[PDB]
């Protein structure tokens, strides 16, 4: 940036050059080429936009930024003094009114409030129809206050204030528009809204219906300068922002840098020059603004806004401010970082400095200046003041016929041609697996006229190869969603949708319970490649699944599919840990079931999906058995049967009365132990399984057992070790619950540390002595 | 790229230009402009520099990738062609003499092998110590035996071959330097492996101990396309490369693009152009290239190295191939990807393309040609043939005279000032409070002569500021690490190195287990701000801390230090979850504990670092009982007491024989109990801590309930919800192992789907309330 490292010397600053259309001239002196560019990019406004490849959206912002900031008039500069006003007055209020909010402050901060203002009131002019904001702490009962428009009442009167989540509205001083606002609820966890908020969005967009042309909910995002750099679900949000099921039209990102964490300097913090460089990765601008020049936020906020509307990216502002106090309430932050607030201690603030600046360029009159001065005087006194679940004959020979009804000059590879058969077959001779009973069930749901979207890792086609929900024709690649195309010609606008995720478990399964929360009406599952790598989203499980009614009051239906099954295939590939999700149930939190049977599956999903309960649903799915012969289910088991069995009694008992040991059993070891029974031909066991597991059917189990008067023991049978499974749950739970019951007693594999072995004839021994042990006299 | 857009036409292609020294010519014609330009950046190789700010970094890869490919020698080309030979080989017995190995395959990547070679025989050259791999299932057993250099009988003959580690000798063919080469262990889930190996390459670096100008072993890190583009663990990692504890002098990153994940295309897979797109956000160059042409894939390799050594950053290679086969053993990738499967099937080998190219370029003689043939034949024939923990009185005193002796001009900060006071005065008078025992415990040990490392969010000063290890002089920034230079005084080579994080838990922890397995004589320990953040780096406690020695027999001494406490800041700022740690616990596979007294931390702390048992240890850590006065310990309680104590009895009891209750409890709760039982006059109640969770100590509290013979009954008393804590584990496990114990009766807070209220005087009533239920009649 120095005239001497291009060979130029103060000899040709009044030497005149051809500049190539620089500035709207043909011709111009070095001296006013180098006024042109220290005015346009080296003030109070700092931009990253050359990394950009198309030629159309880089030209936009050169122009932009060369023509500078416009003027503005005194009425819009008495407006942004009024808001610097109220923003001071309420941090005065707080802090000498209330205790220990200190940690809280957004004092260095305030211009935060005229920048997201500024947006806003551009979205609104727009036509758009409402903003959804995530945020941490800092500065949250402000933005309550000034921005989303809550009483002082309201504020001010389970968990705090600080988490919770509201609505308001939004007028346009100088122009004749309205617009929503909301703010979503979060955990302390940094960035784990950044997932949850943009599913929040998506599905507001899908309810209006106003196509590619739309996006007419814009998300707004403040992070904080440590968390941005440091946390990988940041650029993992990132990288889902132009999938075709995650698409939201562009996210505004605000870093708010005050160039420190907690007690740590931004050195040890970050290893990029700048927090917001992930934006070079991803081809989007970026904006570095001084938080001491309100005019210039302002316009910020404008040209971010403006440029999401015409190009639908992402765009990165970076507010450069201080923090004033420490992070505690009591501490010192010059015991850590004494250089730095030897410059912060006993400043002017943003409101005075800018007072004084309008003060002294004479614009004002005489009556105009006294007015300013009332009106912080003003803001300060004002804040001092029996469900049946089965479906048609008819109903279910047109689902069936759906597979038939292929478009003109459409056919199926040969590898998929024989399941679109059997598909039209079954439902009159007999034989429905697994795959095809889900199905039915999501199909069925959206002829009446639901929103059902299926999203996951390799979801459209299955995992094990198993479900075909979109077909492709080899010749033309041609897409087929038979059950999208019969639920729209029911008259009823019912969707089938089903999405390919990115290899992601914490933004894919956040992204989903986001879905849940801005559409109540929805069907909605999140499905996982193996059940073993859903600890990569505990965070979400933990902070948002298990435990968001009992904290905020807030409600999801999701239904989380997680497959499960030791058929000897290793450590990272047998266990979804039922153990940890039934430790984290209490007083009806989320249902947790694991079925036998294609047409329990089909019950349950549908119980779920018409019924009063507003809680989650956790089904543990099958690997091997999806193509067992003796699994398989009837057509009448769809249309006769009612409802969604618990507990299911053993089917071939000749006499009760012989009976002296009960098996319980919950999943796929049912069909070994059952063809273990029929070979020996032992009939002193009757067999007895446990579909439903939390909450548990107690009252069934105690119906089941009275059926056996001359039962002598009871024992619990189960594939996992003896420190993981149903079994830790059921020893604690059930003797209370059935007093009369005999000692159960367990047969399980032995505790271990891990989850399986890894060597397949360590598990075929296994197997063996675990069945053995269970037919011991 | 096209001439138009210049305002340039044919009519220009002979006349003559300025260009300024490039192709080191001040004058030169359109025509050979546009040759060389095509030559350098539009062939075999595509380059990515222009964005690196420094001058002479952007120089040194222009004149080298401007300069070209040097032309390879006979013998040079001859190495390539047995190298692909071997490499098909390999592969072909795999396929034919073992079943379910075609998702391991690696045919259409086989160029690999000669770009993995290239780098590791460049770094021999360097005069470097060891090359450090870490990579995923695809092509593992041909990267043993092709450059780790295991034989045959060794790979084939719990866990699989696909996860366990090894270790070899790389000779240089033509030169005189050898180097070691070394492979790491890892689990299924992708990408879990980046922090683990990054930390075991550091551990090996402090070893050698060879200061700034070393840095002599290499990080070799391959990963796949999908999963570098999508999991948020690889720029988490990434961002540590230039920091203070952590930086190791770049890493070599490998992308292997074969344009496919499982069933999922680029397009649903990333929003980035190009997978390798986050090098543009830290700064560092990317080499595309064409995994068909061998000698450009030798040369990227080679000029990837010298980089790292003259610059010490991240350097980034993208191998452009394809997949031959599916992932599935049965299972059709034209199902899915019937288009991309066309241009696939039928094609020749890479190592056929290039016997061919060689051939026909006339530079082999007779006898030359005939061996070439001969060498495919060659390579397949030969595949196919009552310890004691105090110091003395003396070492205690010097420990605490460190504190005074402050280097010549340096003064403490005046809020640091008094705590520095006390620690001189504190280890003869008493009142040692708990930092001071965690210190006095890493200081012993860093005297003997062992490396003590601590690492964590805040971990200098403290999150509680309560540590005060560095100190720093307000009027310089000049910093003072006593008990580091107490131990370089004694000659023994000690060292007590303290590290403040990033804001990471997930790559934070990663980074102390890779060190752990990289020294087995370092001490190490991870700190985190709350224990309730744990649950961020799940991934890493599931499939390495606890899991490690079952699956692969590979050892750790890890220390996780995890604050913890029930005191009324909200429900992520109460619980570091206790259940959870306990269900992962069988046959002593880790040690958990919460102390009560800061002499018994300091002991448990020395106890596991001079014994032989080689096992993780979880520390439960106080938060308000940091400050507490009554938990405060004397002198001799370092100086006379030898052992580490599990059971500590109730010391204010005047008659055995008149005690009819025993209440058990663990950690702070204490203390509140005991308040009240002095309070009361209570001499029929006996208060009894449980300090060591995990193992049980069933043999003290057997001999414990025995010093009490007319006791009715028992009590098991926590703060924890009921389905939380340890009352889940101890109700289960302690009635088998004391028979003759009384019926225990939990008191504890109501089970919830929560872990704590955010309601303050909610908190206030529960506690009341819990107290008031222990000492009811
Ligand atoms: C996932 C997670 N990790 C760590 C923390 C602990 N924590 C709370 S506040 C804080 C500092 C954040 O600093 P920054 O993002 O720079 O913003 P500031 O609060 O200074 O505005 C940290 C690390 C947390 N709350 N969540
Ligand atoms: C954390 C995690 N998420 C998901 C998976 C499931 N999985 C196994 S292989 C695979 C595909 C990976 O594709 P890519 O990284 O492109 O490499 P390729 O195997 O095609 O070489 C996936 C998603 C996993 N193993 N670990
Ligand atoms: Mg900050
Ligand atoms: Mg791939």
């Amino acid at each position: 940036l120095d005239i001497e490292t291009h060979n130029l010397t103060i000899w040709d600053l009044d030497r005149t050059f051809n500049v190539g259309g620089f500035g709207g001239k043909e011709t111009m002196t070095l001296r006013e080429v180098l006024s042109r560019l220290r005015a346009a990019y080296t003030l109070k406004v700092g931009s990253e936009y050359t990394h950009i490849l198309d030629r159309d959206e880089r030209t936009w912002l050169q122009d932009r930024l060369e023509a500078g900031m416009p003027k503005p008039t005194q009425a819009e500069q008495k407006y942004i003094l009024q808001k610097l006003n109220a923003a001071e007055a309420f941090e005065n209020f707080l802090q000498t009114k209330y205790v220990g909010q200190k940690r809280f402050s957004l004092e260095g901060a305030e211009a935060l409030i005229p920048l997201m203002d500024s947006a806003i009131d551009t979205a609104a002019g727009q036509g758009l129809d409402e903003v959804v904001i995530g945020m941490p702490h800092r500065g949250r009962l402000n933005v309550l206050f000034n921005i989303v428009g809550k009483p002082l009442a309201s504020i001010f009167n389970g968990d705090v204030k600080y988490h919770l989540g509201s609505e308001g509205q939004h007028l346009q001083m100088f122009g004749d528009g309205e617009i929503k606002v909301s703010l979503t609820a979060n955990p302390s966890h940094l960035e784990a809204v950044n997932p949850v908020m943009e599913g929040i969005v998506r599905a507001k967009q899908d309810y209006l219906d106003k196509g590619v042309d739309g996006k007419t909910v814009v998300p707004l995002l403040l992070h904080g300068d440590a968390a941005f750099a440091g946390l990988g679900i940041v650029p993992e949000t990132i990288n889902l922002a132009k999938l075709r099921g995650y698409d939201v039209g562009g996210t505004i990102h605000i870093v708010v840098n005050n160039q420190i964490g907690f007690t740590t300097t931004p050195d040890s913090s970050r290893s990029m020059h700048y927090a917001t460089d992930y934006a070079k990765a991803f081809g989007c601008p970026v904006f570095h603004v001084n938080g001491d020049d309100p005019e210039a936020v302002v316009w910020v906020g404008q040209l971010a806004t403006e440029y999401r509307r015409r190009f639908g990216k992402d765009v990165f502002i970076d507010l450069v401010c201080y923090r004033l106090r420490g992070h505690n309430e009591a501490d010192d932050p010059s015991m850590t970082q004494p250089k730095m607030y030897e410059l912060i201690t006993g400043r002017e603030t943003v409101r005075a400095q800018y007072t004084e600046d309008l003060l002294g360029r004479g614009d004002l009159s005489n009556e105009d200046a006294e007015a300013v001065v009332r009106d912080f005087h003003d803001q300060m006194e004002s804040v001092f003041n029996g469900l049946e679940t089965n479906i048609s004959r008819e109903e279910l020979l047109e689902l069936g016929q759906a597979f038939a009804n292929t478009p003109e000059g459409f056919n199926y590879h040969p590898r998929v041609a024989p399941v679109a058969k059997k598909r039209v077959s079954s439902v009159t001779e007999g034989g429905i697996d697994w795959a095809w009973g889900e199905l039915l069930a999501f199909g069925s749901l959206a002829n009446s006229g639901r929103l059902v979207r299926l999203a996951g890792e390799d979801s459209r086609r299955g995992t094990f190869t198993q479900r075909h929900a979109v077909a492709i024709d080899p010749a033309t690649a041609e897409e087929f969603n038979p059950l999208h195309e019969l639920a729209q010609s029911k008259g009823n606008n019912g969707k089938f949708l089903v999405y390919n995720s990115a290899l992601t478990e914490y933004a894919g399964m956040g992204f989903e319970y986001g879905y849940s929360v801005g559409n109540e009406d929805s069907i909605v599952a999140w499905e996982a490649q193996f059940g073993d790598f859903a600890n990569g989203a505990q965070t979400i499980i933990d902070e948002y699944v298990s435990s968001g009614e009992a904290k905020w009051g807030q409600t999801s239906k999701l239904i989380l599919l997680l497959p499960h099954g030791y058929e000897g295939q290793g450590p990272d590939h047998s266990s979804a840990r039922i153990e940890r999700f039934l430790q984290l149930c209490a007083e009806g939190s989320m249902t947790v079931a694991q079925p036998s049977t294609p047409a329990n599956h089909f019950h349950l999903l549908r119980r779920h999906a018409l019924s009063d309960l507003k809680r989650p649903l956790v089904i543990f799915t099958p690997k091997s058995m999806l193509r067992n012969k003796a699994a398989a289910s009837a057509p009448e088991d769809f249309t006769e049967v009612t409802k969604f069995q618990s507990v299911i009694n053993d089917p071939n008992v000749a006499d009760a009365a012989k009976v002296k040991k009960v098996m319980l059993v919950s999943g796929k070891l049912y069909y070994e132990l059952a063809k273990r029974k029929e070979k020996d031909g032992r009939d002193d066991i009757a067999i007895v399984r446990i579909e439903m597991l939390h909450p548990i059917p107690f009252n069934r189990i105690s119906e089941a057992l009275a059926g056996y008067p001359n039962a002598e023991e009871v024992l619990f049978v189960q594939d996992e070790p003896a420190n993981q499974g149903p079994w830790p749950f059921y020893q604690e739970h059930l003797p209370e619950l059935i007093p009369n019951m005999p000692k159960m007693r367990r047969v399980s594999r032995r505790a271990q540390s891990s989850t399986a072995t890894g060597v397949a004839k360590v598990h075929q021994l296994e197997e063996k002595q675990l069945i053995d042990e269970a037919f011991e006299a």
